[PDB]
């Protein structure tokens, strides 16, 4: 009877519950309101979430992430050929054409389908909700990108069933974000909603229309390889070159462990730069026992990412063109995804929409789970959010 909403994200997942008209986003064991979509296998144990992401640089080969890029795809798809360059783990094609993720677990070679890896993330999110409620949870609404095809959606549903969840429904991520803000029950008249979703690995822009509680996805666009990880890479590339100028041409990029440790600190400094004017990137004994330290101003970060930030407007213009509508016709702009916390991105979107304030009251990396939790409560017969 208890139903949860789960945002099964590319890089982070989130679980919410809507009870008595109110939505609680549930913190995991480490107090984190989102959980990495990571699964790691060691000589002794299977780690999921924070523990898996935390040891990724020490166990790259057996730490799986990005299973959402493989779920419901045939291994031969060109997107798999292209994406696999970014994965330290091995992916091979099975006789059925499905991807098989290969890891070592307790000294043995193991293979998993993408939906098996995703089922472990879903099981962790289910357990996070169960620990909070103190009761077992069986029903869930799980979200997927609006462009996900039938195979990708069915494999996501199968991942839910493997995790022990009764999937009440698979719904679109942009629609879940709009439902979170009560835009389906506000005004009644026709509303054009733009969802601007910039996460860790992907960028999705969706233009929705809503007449009388009915959402329709009119147009979608974006870039499946533009996200926060790309802004971290701009900081990494700068630091690699800065280390060269400081230490007689020494190249950190030759050591993959040095790059991973540098990337971890680049991502931390980036987050700091969303609320501070400066941040320090520091890695003790980075390469050749040399300590690395640099100060990055928000202005320098904005400069390194200038083109990537500005180019987020290209898919915005594309959805408006496809839907045959002017930017002045957009009633609400909803910011979704952890990267929408970057002040420069918020300013670019606001200026594009002629000073219109975007809807960002809900923590952007929680809005999809928040909407899914609302839909899960409605599908369970609870009309309290209405
Ligand atoms: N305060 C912040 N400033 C800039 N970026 C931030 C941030 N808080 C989170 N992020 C970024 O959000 C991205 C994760 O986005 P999120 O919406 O949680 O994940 P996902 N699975 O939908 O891709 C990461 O690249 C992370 O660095
Ligand atoms: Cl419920
Ligand atoms: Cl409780
Ligand atoms: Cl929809």
């Amino acid at each position: 009877e208890v139903a949860i909403g789960i945002d099964l994200g590319t890089t982070y997942s989130c679980v919410g519950i809507c009870r008595n008209g109110v939505v609680d986003i549930i913190a995991n064991d480490q107090g984190n309101r989102t959980t990495p979509s990571y699964v790691a296998f060691t000589d002794t144990e299977r780690l999921i979430g924070d523990a898996a992401k935390n040891q990724a640089s020490r166990n790259p080969e057996n730490t799986v992430f990005d299973a959402k890029r493989l779920i419901g795809r045939k291994f031969s798809e060109t997107t798999v050929q292209s994406d696999m360059k970014h994965w330290p783990f091995t992916v091979k094609g099975g006789s059925d054409g499905k991807p098989m993720i290969e890891v070592s677990y307790q000294g043995e070679k193991k293979t998993f389908h993408p939906e098996e890896i995703s089922s472990m993330v879903l099981k962790k999110m289910k357990e996070v909700a169960e620990t909070y409620l103190g009761k077992p949870v069986k029903n869930a609404v799980i979200t997927v990108p609006a462009y996900f095809n039938d195979s990708q959606r069915q494999a996501t549903k199968d991942a839910g069933a493997i995790a022990g969840l009764n999937v009440l429904r698979i719904i679109n991520e942009p629609t879940a974000a709009a439902i979170a803000y009560g835009l389906d029950k506000k005004g009644k008249g026709e509303q054009n909603i733009l969802i601007f979703d910039l996460g860790g690995g992907t960028f999705d822009v969706s233009l929705l229309t809503l007449e009388d509680g009915i959402f329709e996805v009119k147009a979608t666009s974006g870039d499946t390889h533009l996200g926060g990880e790309d802004f971290d890479n701009k900081l990494v590339n700068f630091c690699v070159q800065d280390f060269k100028k400081k230490n007689g041409g020494k190249d950190v990029s030759k050591n993959s462990k040095s790059l991973r440790r540098l990337r971890t600190q680049c991502e931390k400094a980036k987050r700091v730069l969303s609320s501070s004017a400066q941040a320090t990137i520091e890695v003790d004994s980075l390469f050749d026992g040399i300590d690395y330290n640099v100060n990055i101003t928000r202005a320098k970060f904005e400069e390194l990412c200038m083109d990537q930030f500005r180019n987020t407007l290209i898919p915005v213009e594309k959805v408006l063109k496809d839907a045959k509508m002017d930017k002045s016709q957009v009633h609400e702009i909803v910011l979704v995804g952890g990267s929408t916390r970057i002040p420069k991105i918020q300013q670019l979107i606001k200026d594009f929409f002629n000073g219109k304030e975007p809807c960002k009251a809900i923590n952007p990396d929680e809005a999809v789970a928040y909407g899914a939790a609302v839909q899960a409560a409605i599908l369970s017969g609870d009309q309290s959010s209405a």
